[PDB]
């Protein structure tokens, strides 16, 4: 029978006998315990250590096993996904199937989890009422069976399967048997990329209802204009026996005080021509002043369901977290509580690098913690309904949520194919209605969505309204199909650009700023994917930012995205490293396009979550002479947890600092003037630096958290003294094969063949490992890659096109050498030119001027043939014998930072150890950089000028041929990238040149200056 | 829907159709209980999709019609939508849930009077002149069933024909019915009867509604 | 298995193997007879005498009867209502339901039809492409079979249901 059906390959069978889906249920028998969110006996966890075998396919599973335990069967934690422990391999692929794409068939090979689980069933709840398992989370499909008899069948991975085992269990001993398929029919619409896996990856519970019980409850909040008068309705609907005694009282709770409470016998009002539901009643609440729930205040109230008989006994009782607030759209503005919201948004997958996509609460907390900790106040459920547990931490640290149906067909040709048949309806339609059902009652979810890259089909229409039908509380959006279909509330488009207008024929991204304005268009945009994270990005955030902030209409986005999706293997010692797409044999795949993360797998941030925390700042600030201007983008609260710092130095050296608490209501201002601050008498540029600090600890913050800053360039004093005439005169050494620079101890050589300081001595020890050479190309990062493979070349991508123009092969050609001897210091000339198949690509023409005080100034002046693709960077590089501890520096920090994610940096004096000059993006490439440099100091060396710089004990051809980041060795020595102009990093997208012109080495000739010298 | 041979028909003698998805749930308390279940929303689809595909190349077919007396129901708005969304061409209408809801393009009330109003809870009945100027409302109406012609019927048929001929958005009706639905029994002679619910033995029956 | 999984009275299921709507076929394999609306040699009638048995119940239904014509059933014109040779009531009721309202289920005692029909299939039609058999109409649901193994189910009363027989079929006699 369940052989001969094969209901995992048929649309038409998505379920059997699975129950309907409701909103949380703990079937609480004390009210008391429901208003505190207390544990409830009568829901039972069943996770922990069950039985596990796996098999080729269903075919090959043994008939004894529905029975019998297998021995075989090794013991496994549950919840897991079952390639964690290495049944099989995980499959990283992004768009492309991981399947055979002939629908609704999968393949005969079709991997098989078989679970089982002996487990003690209480009398006291088989004597009376009903037990239903609730399988949270089972991916892809799934028959169940209790003590052998067959129970039901479910599909929908990221949703709760129930059924009912009232008339299946027996009192004592029980076991279940799970047989889990990693691919069905459902696989068609779970395309999301990310690691393809399977199992029972979440919570498996038991629950005990009465007979006569509350089946399900909508909470609902209206307002008046003002928001100072609220009404809670709450429709409340019960299954059993409908008795006049029954009875249904909802009280509504801020803490420990009764705000409101109702009580009515069932029976609603009339609905139709045949009458009204008996089996429901809805109650009515008014609640004067209420709390407003925002992601700034989190004001929640507690609602408590109580179904009991009229003499007082209760039955049972559900609750649930109430956020008063009020979503709408209006005049094309998403209003929340009748204010303008700005989204400060991130996707985040459900991704652990251990446990796969298992998903706890600690990791939960860690990420809501870091995301408010770096000024985000939106999360999008990319791609499919959470953990339960999600939603209510949500609720109550204060996120605005986008649910998303688990609906994505990204690789059906066209993308539409599914969901504009009418035949897959029915299968999308139950991923939509079943995560409205469950996650309605969330004060967090603000905006359904209808799913991701699914293009559009009729399907989408029938669902939106379907949605908007059922809830109107909330805007619906969906991106496929052109981002502005009439399936969407929202124009949310992903990797829409700010200018730049990319037409792609049926479906173009317009610049975001065009998009809202085009012919009759009224609606809000706010993109459901933007600032592809991927490695080196995050360049040009801040254009973004300056755009939303300047138009109304333009109300944020979601950034892509949260976390890597690395994976943790381990070497012939042990050790641990992070793994991305074919690290698992797994083919096709799509490499490190599952890493796109502001934060690692464990959590560590990237340099881009800094930009990302300053750009979504809540305080604006301008400077007019002595005066601050701070602007709150608060929409609700005051700034009543703020205080400002300021400081002002003069080239890293401290001269006033002092503090004045932040005191700006909402949307207002406050001027803060700065005390006649002392006159410097040296030379030097004047800083002034401010930052907002939260006194107070909170619930997502400790005290002293740096919430935001700025900075000015004061006062500049320009350096008018000439340093003093200094005694010693410098020796050239005119030699065959070398110029030679003496200077007491120190010793220049200039190499006559090449035309570069091929080594410098102090004393007897040598300085360099490798001469300094003019370097013009970087380690390209994911950004200059794109989707560009072997086995596929994009012409197009920066990386080819400096890869076809002969960039990283180029070789340098003497043109010019000579050595002259002036008043007080040595001249040393040259002139290079990098060539390939008869071009020349760049011209280096260079002075060395070493005098009396032992300092080398180095002109650089660069000719780029202008039909040359513009070059990754205009510098200069060496390898220095030495290895220092410490990298001391003035200019830009302490993070990482590039042209054009150089915002949340600033400048001053830094002081850190090497090895964190180093960022260990998992694939390797250009990092580190530090960019308006004016002073680097690393051992006996100084540097001066105004530079950007990288150091490191990583060579850029290490970091160019090494695949993944543990591969990587220490170089002997120290690698040194002193750039006069670096080329941006781009990221609007992974997948096309993306950095933008203004941020492009485009000049054609380009000047720096350098001095070294020891200290 | 119609055997297939019927809108051929209508297509070459010229007669315009209302194509009806085969959705009637009357009996549920209350009307929409199973169009509001979202588990009924595919059961629902596949009538109306099906429906659509067989039939849209018919130029006689110039209304689509989502079922009849289910009430109103989330499920009717979802394919209201469907076929807005995949055949622009023809007007969606729906009667259930009080004649003028989302899920219709035209207000379709059944046995709305011409000058009475029948003020039901929730679901009224407006008279057809009342209904049209009813604040907001600016949909044509177009009576889904009217004028029960059940045995000696018709009385003020003629009311309706004046209010139709005068107000424009008024614009006809549907009479209640083309024939009477009695089958053919026969008597201990051998001699054939228009028979009724109740002569088969069947019970509960509703007698001679259906004539 | 068909007995044991009881798809009629699961509103989930309401098709089996059931081939996609569309509009009017008839795959003429001459331009001129489909300019002019002529009869197609592709499309065959299966209308006039089929066997007919009648069973209180599907579980009263023989298993014999999917590959041998049970000798009790009588001989009748198709299409037709059942009910209009006599063998149950017809019921009328307007409003009220004629079943118990209990949804999804229906009663046990649930006026079963057993349809057979023998009819031969042409060589020509078997050795290339598609053979599909339409019910244009069947009241409320129906399993088919073809030469006893299984081939679907459908549901809705008034909407063709189609299913392939390709696999299913021999030449002569079915
Ligand atoms: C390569 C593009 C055509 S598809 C592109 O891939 C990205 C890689 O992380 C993301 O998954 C985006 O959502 C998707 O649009
Ligand atoms: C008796 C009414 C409440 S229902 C009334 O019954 C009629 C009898 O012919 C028709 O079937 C109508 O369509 C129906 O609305
Ligand atoms: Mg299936
Ligand atoms: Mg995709
Ligand atoms: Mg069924
Ligand atoms: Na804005
Ligand atoms: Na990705
Ligand atoms: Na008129
Ligand atoms: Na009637």
């Amino acid at each position: 029978v369940v052989l001969q059906r094969r209901d995992w390959e048929n649309p038409g069978v998505t379920q059997l006998n699975r129950l309907a889906a409701h909103p949380p249920f703990a079937s609480w028998r004390n009210s008391e315990e429901a208003r505190t969110d207390r544990p409830s006996q009568q829901l039972r966890s069943l996770n922990g250590e069950w039985r596990f075998a796996w098999f080729p396919a269903p075919e090959a599973v043994p008939e004894s096993w529905l029975e019998c335990d297998l021995p075989e069967a090794d013991t496994v934690v549950v919840p897991s996904n079952w390639q964690m422990h290495g049944y099989d391999a995980p499959i990283y692929t992004n768009v492309t199937y991981p399947i055979t794409v002939n629908p609704p068939f999968v393949p005969t090979e079709n991997p098989t989890g078989c679970y089982s689980l002996t487990f003690n069933v209480d009398e006291s709840w088989l004597q009376e009422g009903q037990t239903r398992i609730i399988f949270d989370g089972v991916n892809s499909a799934f028959h169940l069976w209790c003590n052998g008899r067959w129970v039901g069948y479910g599909q929908d991975s990221r949703l709760p399967s129930e059924f009912d085992l009232s008339a299946f269990l027996r009192a004592g001993e029980n076991r279940l048997a799970v047989m889990v398929l990693r691919w069905s029919d459902g696989s068609y619409l779970e395309d999301q990329d990310m690691w393809r896996m399977s199992g029972i990856f979440r919570d498996v519970s038991l629950l005990h209802k009465p007979t006569t019980q509350i089946s399900d409850f909508h909470v609902a909040t209206r307002f008046n204009d003002d928001f100072s008068r609220a009404v809670l309705e709450a429709e409340v609907q019960m299954c059993g026996e409908l008795r006049d005694y029954l009875r249904v009282t909802v009280s509504l709770w801020q803490g420990e005080t009764q705000v409101a409470s109702g009580t009515a016998p069932f029976g609603g009002e009339i609905i139709d021509e045949r009458g009204g539901y008996a089996d429901r009643v809805t109650l009515r609440l008014n609640v004067e002043n209420p709390k407003l729930w925002s992601a700034e205040i989190p004001n929640l109230y507690r609602a408590v369901v109580e179904l009991h008989t009229a003499d007082g006994t209760l039955i049972e009782a559900e609750a649930c977290d109430v956020g008063f607030r009020e979503v709408r759209i209006e005049n094309g503005l998403l209003l929340l509580n009748g204010k303008p919201l700005l989204i400060r948004g991130v996707n985040r997958h459900e991704h652990h690098p251990l446990h796969g996509q298992v998903m706890d609460e600690q990791t939960m907390v860690q990420d809501i913690l870091l995301m408010k900790q770096n000024n985000f106040n939106a999360v999008r459920c990319s791609h499919y309904p959470n953990h339960p547990l999600w939603y209510t931490l949500c609720d109550r640290y204060g996120l605005y949520v986008v649910d998303e149906a688990n609906i994505e067909t990204h690789g059906m040709v066209p993308m539409n194919r599914l969901t504009d048949d009418p035949r897959w309806l029915p299968a999308m339609s139950e991923r939509v209605t079943r995560m409205v059902q469950r996650d309605r009652n969330h004060p967090s979810v603000i905006i359904w969505s209808l799913g991701n890259e699914s293009g559009h089909g009729a399907n989408h229409d029938a669902l939106y309204r379907w949605i908007k039908s059922v809830d109107p509380s909330r805007p619906v959006q969906y991106e496929g199909g052109g981002a502005d279909t009439t399936a969407t509330d929202i124009i949310c488009p992903m990797y829409a650009r700010v200018d730049e207008d990319q037409p792609f024929p049926a479906v173009p991204k317009w610049s975001i700023k065009k998009w809202l304005s085009l012919p009759g268009e009224t609606r809000p945009l706010i993109l459901c994917e933007y600032a592809h994270a991927m490695g080196n990005s995050l360049g040009g955030f801040a254009k973004y930012w300056q755009a939303f902030r300047q138009y109304p209409r333009l109300q944020g986005g979601f950034v892509w995205d949260w976390v890597d999706q690395s994976l943790i293997k381990y070497d012939e010692n042990g050790n641990p490293w992070s793994a991305y797409g074919g690290d698992f044999g797994d083919t096709p795949n799509d490499r490190q396009f599952c890493m796109n993360g502001l934060v690692f797998a464990d959590r560590t941030p990237h340099p881009a979550l800094t930009e990302a925390k300053h750009q979504q700042q809540f305080f604006q600030f301008r400077l007019s002479g002595q005066t601050i201007e701070v602007t709150s983008e608060y929409l609700f609260r005051h700034s009543d947890n703020e205080l400002l710092h300021w400081m002002v130095a003069l080239d890293g050296k401290p001269l006033a600092s002092g503090e004045v608490p932040l005191d700006v209501a909402p949307q207002g201002k406050q001027l803060i003037e700065l005390p006649e601050l002392p006159q410097p008498e040296s030379a030097g540029q004047l800083w002034l630096t401010v930052r907002v600090v939260q006194p107070n600890a909170t619930a997502w913050s400790e005290a002293g958290h740096i919430s935001a800053w700025q900075q000015w360039r004061l006062a500049e004093n320009l350096s008018v003294t000439l340093p003093a005439a200094s005694h010693a005169i410098p020796h050239l050494t005119t030699s065959e094969m070398d110029f030679c620079i003496e200077l007491g101890n120190k010793r220049w050589q200039f190499n006559r063949q090449s035309g570069f300081l091929s080594q410098m001595w102090i004393g007897d020890k040598k300085q360099l490992l490798t001469p300094l050479r003019d370097q013009f190309t970087r380690a390209p990062l994911d950004n200059d890659i794109g989707v560009d493979e072997a086995t596929r070349i994009d012409p197009n991508a920066w990386v080819e096109r400096w890869k076809a123009a002969g960039h990283y092969q180029a070789e340098a050609a003497l043109l010019q050498c000579t050595a002259d001897t002036l008043a007080d210091a040595v001249l040393i000339t040259t002139a290079h030119a990098w060539q390939h198949q008869g071009k020349t690509l760049f011209i280096s023409r260079k002075t060395y001027r070493i005098d009396g005080s032992g300092q080398m100034a180095i002109t650089v002046d660069v000719e780029v043939a202008s039909d040359t693709p513009h070059p990754a960077r205009i510098g200069l590089n060496c390898q220095l014998a030495q290895v220092a501890e410490r990298v001391n520096w003035l200019g830009l920090g302490p993070q990482e930072n590039y042209p054009d994610r150089l915002t949340a940096a600033c400048f001053d004096r830094w002081d850190l150890p090497l090895s964190d000059m180093y960022t260990p993006y998992v694939f390797p490439s250009e990092n580190g950089l530090r960019c308006g440099t004016r002073e680097l100091n690393y051992g006996p060396h100084q540097w001066r000028g105004d530079f950007q710089f990288n150091i490191s004990r990583y060579s850029q051809q290490q970091l160019m041929e090494t695949s993944h980041r543990h591969l990587l060795h220490a170089e002997e020595g120290t690698w040194l990238n002193i750039d006069g102009f670096h080329m941006g990093i781009g990221g609007d997208d992974s997948w096309s040149p993306s950095v933008s012109a203004e941020f492009q080495l485009s000049a054609g000739r380009y000047h720096y200056q350098l001095v070294w010298c020891q200290k």
